[PDB]
């Protein structure tokens, strides 16, 4: 074969994004990482997969866990092992020693090894075979060297076979060396490292294709979750910007606001709201998801700051009744506090949620709720992410911004997310004669040409009321006017 | 010989330039990094463009990949290693061990290796030797002491037989020792590490000559890529300060812009425009690209905020037809997220655009988007490259900087660069009787005259109109004026 | 003298004053550096300088690299010791091994090379002694005891012998122990230390003396660098706070800023022009070279910030031909960007540029420009010697300063130089009028009286023109005053 390298699809979400297509064929691909990175996972999904995609059958070799827990464990992710093993597509090939025995067995079952697995691939006619924690065999007592041997044999043998192999290894150390012996690296043609990195009492698994040798592959770190539909990966930095942008108009729920927006929000684009706290932009929120059920279109509410009761409590002091939206299956309402999850795990319920409920519309309550403790790059690539999908889902999508500082703020937003939106409202406090009074203002639109006056309004039980600007003031924006 | 020592070419893109010249010739080098960055690659590469370039054969010895993957793999950049080793241009000595390894091989094969690679050598009079992997032969049970003695006598007779010699060597820490037994850095007469630095959930791959007994090379780190066409380095810090500079001048796509700039840009500069979000910077840069196919010149937008779409909305909503200025093949949108890639890529990614497109003018939606997560000095690093890149190309290039914090900065650039700009165009908010009003001003132009005005503009369906100063008020600068 | 020590010089540049005098009589001073840091280097250089300028026999002991290449790598320096060798002033004892070897050697040996070196010593007469790596001698199998016992008696016969020795040895670790075995430290009677410091992409070389039994020595660590000349030491701790100082008056290029300077700069000052960028510093500068060619004296201009071409198409949009200037060879500009090279780099530059010269006036565009990436300690470093450097040697010096923001600046020098500088021009922006005017101030002067006004100028294509201050105006310097 005089071509370039040929992958083989792992059907692992995401996956086949960062590798480029896949593992490549026929070679063996080392994927290691610490206790309860995934890497089983990791391995059985490879062959799973196999299966149920392109019925191609696969042999797993196991030297520690028993083919029962396997088979057992694999329930989890709604996986039948012990079917696809009577349909002689899967055959679990146990390596694991017993609770008796003896020593000096060294190279001796490496060899008569690589044959059981040679019998097993002919036997089943097996594309695909997964070798799972090849480190606790020579766990016996080796040395770096004599793990060098043993590796590389076991690798060219079942390259000689024409296996598409994957081989688990274990870590002890997040970013130390990439394997136990610090051998394994160079012997594999390919390099997978799951992480687990804690970082402030919270973890975040990552998954990175070190190399590839022949061909290319995404570099780096990738975020990804661990579900009941096995191992879920975002790659974040794969998303194209070839978002669809059409000229459609939406409302905002709010008629004036529609008019200082000139004709109001576009149904392709990204809405910021930001303000001090009590300027309003959870009323803003409830008030442009309630306009969506006006027209009888879904819409999401994702509130990170008030509960379920509240928001509805809240809504009724505000006219608009989110009990109905609710059972008129036009509204749907789900709130969490950003410390229930890493910014990854969030994201994925954020897409899942749209998934199952088709949104025309979405609201998220404060993403500077989201922003708690997590690093401005952890966040940004959440934010990005969340856009995003929304952009290239024809999905219009509100967010709401609670600045740190009321009155002065000299920036829009404290995390730097203004760049990209497309759609900035702000609300500000403003002092007059001992009051604190609000005021709306449209920063910018895209499309549109909207109003660039500072309105002040009110908020009533009937809701959000843009009266006028405050022509005969100055230094507004400062928050403390100075009447001319 | 009666003097230096002399060197030969690589050809590898940049190393020739970072090594002064390249390889010293009759001697080895030894090129080390951990898994995964570059080294083989190096070493094949050097190879072929000895064969390609100065039809010197070379011989490959190899003690762990298998001569039929070298040849598969190095497909992966159009490498046709197979038809040389036909021609006899290129032998590729396996020296890996057998599915049925034996023991005690560190002394035989090092004669004997030397004998076969000396015959080789000969056989096909070759003038490049790049062993693969030496670490992996003494990786059976050695001592650092035992290592430097079996290294130094391979380099000691390779030396003797004349041959120019690259030497592969793995690490295990990306900054701890150089080579796994820290002895092979000081038995080498040159030594090169390949680092492949996370940081960040990111790769940056960089390349080190340490040293070269005998002559001069540029130290330090330089950040290079693999592509399909191979290993590529940039020697940001080799650029000469010796760009071509006219008085001819080129318009901006605004006239009275260009009458402010005291005739227009010059074709010979760079120009940068900073604003907060919402100023209209992206306006300025579509009216600069429609202003090079009006004239029918080439132009590439390099896009890294709005998307290909969206870009097409906004423009033609300020009249100007997007559309046309592609077919017509004079205007090339890219468009692209930050966090797709490292700067490194980026950089090379924005030139080969360039190459296979000969713009005249170029202009980049956002430096401060590239800006993102990344250290300033990486960031300063790039800065200079896609600008001097510009300059020295003659190719007129515009920059667009959004400052984090509108009304108030400061500051023109918060990343520090309109010191390395020759035109700075400054976008900001006036606060005028409760309303939001842009002001546009030419801060500074190297060579011409420029207005000094703060002038409003606004912005229509026709574009830009830029009005007049605010003759009338204090304070301008700070976003919200005084009156009088 | 009053040291106990007797000293040998070296001649090694700086190192002498380092080392209070040379390296001490009679003894042996450890060199010890990770690879490539240049042991080597400084040995043979410490030879050579021994017979070229003392007719000092020297005695070279090599244990890893080979007699040819020794004279071979010494060519780099322009250095013949293949003729010293002939002459008999140098004799090089090859204690390397062979390409064939066996095991156990390094104690007899210990004792078969002291009876070596003692015969050639008698036979050349020879009192400097300098043998590299002797490191990799014990490097065979040895234990940290059975080292010390090795190198105590190796120093103790050279002792005996009366000659003084210097030993090179290897580290690992830039910062770790001082050398491999952590024994040599305290058996040697002197240590140096080399270091080739990484941090940031770029490698800083630096000497230490950290011990001399017997005598004092500059304490601490030393830049260095490695030339076509050899090592080059800058004990920028040791230049003496007596520079010359006259009354003797020089022309800034413009007539109006002398009369503000109380009748011109002085010819032994350092002067200093800050301002954020527009302002015109560059202009200043170019003015300032051209008054020195104008009275047929030499000047250089060394620029950080624009090309070569472009400080000409620039210069002669300001009048004044630097094209002319260059031919009539009274001007020399250099070009370069601060990426291209560490400080010590550019500090050594600078220098040799004007030593091949002999300039009368210097002027640096862009300080600030050079402070890029660079700690805050080691810029000041480099600000102190260029500026030492100039003042010892009656060279007028015109340094430029770019503030990291326009209007505002509560700080001459973010760097805070100022200190440091004699003279100190401030170039500002002043909000007039809804327009950016530019005043000019002699902000100080210490042997003069200078104008206190803060004069408005103007920028023609005659160049700068200063005109009156704003008397009728509050707050000049926030940058936009209130008129009153
Ligand atoms: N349905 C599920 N939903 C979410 N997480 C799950 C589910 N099932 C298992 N997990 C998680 O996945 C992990 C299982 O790891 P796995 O057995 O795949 O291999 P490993 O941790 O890489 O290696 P090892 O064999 O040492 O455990 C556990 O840490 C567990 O918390
Ligand atoms: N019935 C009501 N009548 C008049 N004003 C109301 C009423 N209910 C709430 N408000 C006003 O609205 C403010 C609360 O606003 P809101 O729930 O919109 O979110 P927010 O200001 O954006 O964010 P946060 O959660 O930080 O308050 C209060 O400060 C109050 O002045
Ligand atoms: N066409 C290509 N484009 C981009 N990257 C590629 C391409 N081909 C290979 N690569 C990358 O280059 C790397 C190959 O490294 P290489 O085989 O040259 O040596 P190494 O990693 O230094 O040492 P080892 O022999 O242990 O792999 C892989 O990490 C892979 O991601
Ligand atoms: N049809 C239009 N009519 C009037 N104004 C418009 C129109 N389209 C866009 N605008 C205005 O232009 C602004 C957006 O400007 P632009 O796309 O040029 O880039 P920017 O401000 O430099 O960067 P950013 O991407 O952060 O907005 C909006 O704030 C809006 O007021
Ligand atoms: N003409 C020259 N100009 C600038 N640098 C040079 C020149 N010649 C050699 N060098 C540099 O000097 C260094 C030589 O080091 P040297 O041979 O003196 O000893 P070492 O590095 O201390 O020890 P080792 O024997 O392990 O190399 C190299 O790192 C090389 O880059
Ligand atoms: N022919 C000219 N006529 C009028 N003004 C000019 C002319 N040439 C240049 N200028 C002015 O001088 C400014 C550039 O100044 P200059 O080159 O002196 O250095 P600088 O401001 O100190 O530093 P920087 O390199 O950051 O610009 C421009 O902003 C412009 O207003
Ligand atoms: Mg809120
Ligand atoms: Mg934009
Ligand atoms: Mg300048």
């Amino acid at each position: 074969e005089h071509q370039a390298i040929a992958k083989m699809r792992t059907m692992i979400e995401g996956f086949d994004d960062i590798s480029h297509g896949g593992l490549p064929i026929g070679r063996s691909t080392l994927v290691s990482g610490t206790s309860g990175t995934g890497k089983t996972l990791f391995s059985i999904q490879f062959l799973y997969n196999g299966i149920i995609e392109f019925d191609e059958p696969g042999v797993f070799v196991t030297f520690e866990e028993t083919p029962q827990d396997i088979i057992k464990n694999a329930r989890s992710f709604g996986w039948d092992l012990a079917k696809l093993v009577d349909e002689g597509k899967l055959f679990i090939l146990d390596a694991s020693p017993d609770p008796e025995g003896q020593e000096v067995v060294g190279g001796f079952d490496l060899s008569a090894l690589i044959e059981r697995i040679n019998y097993a691939i002919q036997k089943y006619r097996a594309r695909r075979v997964s070798i799972d924690s090849v480190t606790s065999v020579f766990q016996q007592y080796d040395a770096s060297s004599v793990v060098r041997r043993e590796l590389f044999r076991l690798v060219a043998r079942l390259k000689q076979i024409g296996a598409t192999t994957v081989m688990t290894t274990e870590r002890i150390e997040e970013y130390g060396p990439i394997a136990r012996y610090g051998v394994e690296e160079f012997v594999s043609d390919n390099v997978v490292i799951l992480r687990n990195v804690l970082e402030g009492e919270r973890r975040r698994r990552t998954l990175e294709i070190l190399k590839l040798r022949g061909t290319s592959h995404m570099k780096g770190e990738y975020p990804f979750t661990i579900t009941d539909h096995g191992i879920n990966i975002f790659p974040l930095g794969a998303m194209r910007l070839t978002q669809r942008s059409s000229n459609v108009r939406v409302s905002s729920g709010v008629v004036r606001l529609d008019e200082m927006c000139g004709g109001g929000f576009f149904k392709d684009s990204i809405i910021l709201a930001t303000g001090a706290t009590g300027t309003g932009k959870t009323l803003l929120v409830s008030r442009f998801v309630e306009n969506a059920c006006a027209n009888k279109e879904r819409a999401i509410l994702f509130a990170y700051e008030e509960s379920r009761a509240q928001l509805l409590r809240n809504a009724y002091s505000w006219g608009m009744d989110f009990e109905e939206m609710e059972r008129q299956n036009l509204l749907k309402i789900v709130c969490a506090y950003p410390e229930s999850a890493g910014l990854e795990d969030h994201l994925q319920i954020i897409k899942s949620e749209i998934n199952d409920f088709k949104p025309a519309r979405i609201a998220i309550d404060s993403l500077s709720a989201l922003a708690r403790g997590v690093s401005n790059n952890a966040f940004r690539q959440f934010v990005i992410g969340v856009t995003g999908y929304a952009k290239q889902e024809e999905i219009t999508g509100l967010f709401t911004n609670t600045s740190d500082q009321f009155m002065g703020a000299h920036s829009i937003t404290d995390s730097h997310i203004s760049t990209i939106t497309d759609t900035i409202i702000l609300l500000q406090y403003v002092e007059i004669r001992g009051e604190m009074s609000r005021a709306i203002n449209v920063f910018k639109m895209r499309g549109s040409w909207h109003d660039k006056a500072i309105r002040e309004f009110m908020i009533s039980d009937k809701g959000p009321d843009i009266k006028d600007s405050f022509r005969n003031f100055e230094r507004i924006i400062s928050g403390s006017p100075t009447r001319i």
